[PDB]
């Protein structure tokens, strides 16, 4: 399987993060055929965290479905600096999976987020778990961004260490908000 990303150009780190059921929702009908949602706060954690982050649009379908949706959510191409989809997964055991190794990055160095476990199965030491998102309007996004902030302003060497260092991480954000006093 080939390296997936050219060598870094600069961000301390890289956020690779997952479209469906994170940044959008689609859902299909007989009167409207596929409609998709943006998620409340996606713009502005899209725009906010690059400046801290080098994202990475990992999206989890074929890109002649997903394609147009990744580029609606960075138009002008100001804040993504990669996007990813189902092709440039690795297929093993009979599932597909975002292979962090393939990133030409230091893993020390690497968070993805994700909502399907099995996206993250070969690093689910760098992993956020995520539930799905439904549709419905929330806060999530916006909630994620205080320990994202954290990680990139404390340096930081190796995430690893405090992203693992929690007692759920599907609950991330609410327990490194009772963690520190802002
Ligand atoms: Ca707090
Ligand atoms: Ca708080």
């Amino acid at each position: 399987f080939p390296d997936l990303l050219p060598p870094p150009p600069q961000r301390p780190l890289t956020l690779v993060i997952t479209l469906e059921d994170f940044l959008v929702h689609s859902e299909w009908s007989q009167k409207h055929g596929w409609r998709t949602a943006k998620r409340p706060g996606a713009d502005y954690f899209l725009g906010y965290l690059s400046q801290y982050y080098e994202i990475v649009l990992f999206s989890s379908n074929y890109m002649m479905y997903s394609d147009k949706i990744a580029e609606k959510l960075d138009p002008i191409h100001a804040f993504v600096s990669y996007n990813l989809f189902k092709e440039h997964c690795v297929y093993k055991d009979g599932v597909h999976i975002k292979d962090l190794s393939k990133l030409n990055r230091d893993l020390s160095k690497v968070i993805i987020i994700d909502t399907d476990p099995n996206s993250y199965k070969l690093q689910p030491e760098n992993a956020i778990p995520m539930e799905p998102w439904n549709g419905e309007a929330d806060d999530k996004l916006v909630r994620l961004i205080p320990f994202l902030e954290y990680l990139a302003t404390q340096q930081t060497k190796d995430v690893r260490p405090i992203l693992n260092s929690f007692e759920d991480k599907k609950n991330l954000a609410e327990e490194f908000d009772h963690r520190v006093k802002k």
